[PDB]
């Protein structure tokens, strides 16, 4: 793709974090074929002596007393002497992949992690707007994980974020309704979290630990750590963070109606480890807030189109009340305005176009109506940002910052077209957008920014997007139009 | 019609289940002020000889000791030599209503509980239609309580009901597809049902247990009951049960928008307690199911809406392309049917009524023109039975079981008119519904139904129901017709 933040393979660093022990097992025999470095922390032997053993020859007693449901169910609780374990199974490359992490140390956790499911999947959980709903998800997930802040973030059209909700301890500070340049998160760690949808970062200034060997021997590059929950993360990501002042992260892909929506993101001034168990609830808190969003945006679109209906009803009723089709169009400007949320209307209906509410002047119009008959759009035309389009009304933001533009007749230049103007936006960048890194000469390395502090910038000329609704109520005005 | 059924005050018999006591505390001193007759078990003393005291001289200290917890969270787990109790409090009649019922033994109950959570919200959980929801649903339920046979009981439009998905032991008989008499369930047992949205019936063979005093005093009536979680159920339900061969039961209301969908309905063939805390992680379940069930519901809306629009846009087109009304209507038939899913459609525009697809005949059509012309209604009148309401269609069932129609102009007879032929629908009912009680002679005492076997009709002179989407598709297409 277009970044070299793009091109770096994060799930073949070959590293894992500290608090954990990856093994890896190959074939019938179950012989050890890649050892973390640090893995005498639960095997006892240097990890290097065992490469080549069997699993019962390398593994201690107490996981392979556990080995008939870990090998079932893919996850088992093991006491070891160092305490408590989660261990984890998973194939790769195949291998099958086992992982010990420290377990979960309350025994109330799934308790208290059902109280706070009560809270996101409450009768009616929602009813004081979509933005109380991404408030109780930031808040249910800082009081499970305890993390110090934690945030939702949208990406927008353009995969750079903004946060549009947070929860955080006091004294702390934090970035609600800052945006995030895309290559914060690139193209290769959205496609990695649109498929392992949590990752933790237990402590954001320990070394990653190395696996042995370096390669998988049968396919000379590291093993694909894509669905490894002990993954060491980018080394730029960890001096991100360490450039945020954050010891810890953790956060999890929101994923609704099957595309990556944006992300709970969770920071910790310290290093911070949360448990298997716990992530896996803070993932039903995540999928609950999914659902939550789609049931109110799937509502509010219900109701948009109902209103619609109605205003073409009565249009409807406003015509055959008596006088012409002009007569009534102007009469009733503020509902015919309204079935598009527009500000302005133009109607060619054969004669020079009728002009109601907030339009270009009527040279404007009739130039924009031969250039609409040039282009291929079937029976709708819309857009946003007409002047990047259509330069002849690129300096009448204030009229004709968005059209969308409806067709009246199979050949001839009869259209009904809608006119928004801009809406300008101010927006805080968290740091210079235009600065979103700092490469080293050769450009070679590359290194986070080091700034975070808020840049603004005004977006101009840009109309409010034309809704789904919008569209559809002009496709029924056709019909009262032809 | 508020029947006999209807009367029974549910919430005032002053009696509770065996495997609870109840205890209510009047003023600041919490002086008992109403006992179960079973309370000595857990107090010591003989119940009555402690009405007056205060808490301190009847609790056991291990009650008290979490009073803080309890008025905060309503419930606490409280240890005693008997055994780990559940208390619950609540406040009825200006008293503090302290219930306590065996508490949840199993240490991985909530771990277990996330899990059917976790199907029931897997990633789009019912991607393959509704009736995939409901079955999850059924079967999730089910292995959280054990219960032999767990029902999806959806109410219709006359509050009758039927049972849309089942999940049982093998063996089991059931009750999938059956419909059941809307007197089954009472007026006052629904709204009942949905202030408090769960109810556990442990053992349906158990004699309650009396309150003493029979009555509050200060008020000369029972304790109000109706938030009371060990509260004795109406003794037709009890022998309802008896006959049904059911020994335990449990069921939960489904609220889906605020209103009473239908139930979660668990039956057991054996006394069988689940515990508090058990019944509120089904409780999550049940309004997880809900907030599918809407999140698809409106999904499906804003999809057939787009439709309808699709169909006004490609009218419009049709319409534009050269042609009288009466070819393009005619050619693009299947288009202004679908519109409102109809099997044909009359238009009262200028002279003799223009008949398209399946319609009565001309002379039946002006019949039931001048019928509407004198009816109520503002822009648009539907019906699924319009022989009921206007007989001269009666026998028209094939073409005519409802219409649509809408208005076209204010005054005068004109109109667009679609049409729907009977859908004939063979339901099997649980029993005879022409005889869904049995009461004694002096219709004083009533009982249930003796026999639940399989009793079939078929529903005629009825069509579909008219949808949301066809409404508005009706109201868009009027445009072009006036
Ligand atoms: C409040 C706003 C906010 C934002 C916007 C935010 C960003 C964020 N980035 C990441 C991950 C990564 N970033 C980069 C690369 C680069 N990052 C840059 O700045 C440039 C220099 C660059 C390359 C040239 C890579 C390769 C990864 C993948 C790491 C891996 O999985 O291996 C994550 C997930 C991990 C986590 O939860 O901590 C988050 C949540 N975290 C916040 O809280
Ligand atoms: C598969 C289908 C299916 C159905 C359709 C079904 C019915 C059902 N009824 C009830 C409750 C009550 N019924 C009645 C009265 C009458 N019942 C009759 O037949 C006539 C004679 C009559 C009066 C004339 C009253 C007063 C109550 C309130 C009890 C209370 O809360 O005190 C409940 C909730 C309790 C529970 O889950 O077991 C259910 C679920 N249970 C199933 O499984």
């Amino acid at each position: 793709d277009l970044s070299q933040c793009d091109r770096e393979p994060i799930h073949l660093l070959g590293g894992i974090q500290s608090h954990g022990v990856l093994l890896a097992f190959r074939g019938p025999d179950r012989l050890l074929e890649v050892v973390s470095a640090n893995a005498q922390a639960l095997l006892g032997r240097p990890p290097e002596t065992l490469l080549g053993q069997p699993v019962g020859r390398v593994l201690p007693a107490e996981v392979l007393a556990q080995w008939e449901p870990l090998v079932a169910r893919g996850s088992v609780r093991v006491v070891l002497p160092a305490g408590a374990y989660r261990a984890l199974l998973h194939e790769s490359d195949g291998l099958t992949v086992l992982e010990l992490e420290p377990a979960e140390l309350q025994p109330g956790m799934e308790e208290t992690a059902l109280e706070v499911v009560r809270r996101l999947v409450s009768p009616l959980a929602g009813v004081k707007g979509t933005q109380a709903l991404l408030q109780t998800a930031a808040d249910t997930v800082r009081a499970l994980t305890g993390f110090d802040r934690v945030m939702v973030y949208r990406f927008d059209a353009d995969w750079h974020g903004e946060v549009l909700a947070e929860s955080k301890r006091g004294g702390m500070d934090g970035f609600l309704g800052m945006h995030f340049p895309a290559t914060d998160i690139p193209v290769q760690a959205r496609a990695l979290y649109t498929r392992n949808p949590l990752r933790l970062i237990a402590d954001a200034r320990a070394r990653p630990v190395p696996l042995l060997p370096p390669v998988v021997p049968a396919l000379g590059r590291p093993l694909d750590l894509s669905n490894s929950a002990l993954r060491s993360v980018s080394p730029v990501h960890l001096e991100y963070l360490r450039n945020m002042g954050v010891g810890a992260s953790f956060s999890l892909s929101l994923l609704k109606e099957g595309v990556l929506w944006g992300l709970i993101a969770c920071h910790h001034l310290e290093p911070l480890h949360i448990s298997h168990e716990r992530r896996r609830a803070c993932e039903v808190l995540t999928q609950l807030l999914a659902l939550q969003l789609s049931a109110e945006e799937r509502a509010a679109e219900a109701s948009e189109d109902a209103h619609r209906a109605a205003l073409l009803g009565q249009l409807a009723t406003a015509m055959g009340e008596g006088g012409t089709l002009e007569e009534v169009l102007e009469k009733e400007s503020e509902r015919v305005l309204a079935l598009t949320g527009a500000a302005g209307v133009a109607l060619l209906l054969g004669e020079e176009p009728l002009l109601v509410g907030c339009t270009p002047a009527q040279d404007e119009v009739e130039a924009l109506v031969a250039w609409l008959a040039t282009q291929p759009f079937q029976t709708s035309f819309h857009t946003d940002r007409l002047g990047t389009v259509y330069p002849p009304l690129a300096a009448r933001a204030d009229v004709a910052a968005g059209i969308l533009a409806v067709r009246l007749a199979p050949a001839a230049a009869r259209f009904a077209i809608w006119f928004r103007p801009e809406v300008a936006r101010t927006i805080s960048w968290a740091g210079n957008p235009r600065k979103p890194a700092e490469p080293e000469p050769g450009h070679q390395r590359l290194h986070p920014r080091g700034s975070f502090q808020a840049w603004e910038e005004t977006v101009r000329d840009t109309s409010l997007p034309w809704k789904r609704a919008d569209l559809g109520a002009a496709e029924g005005f056709r019909g009262a139009l032809v």
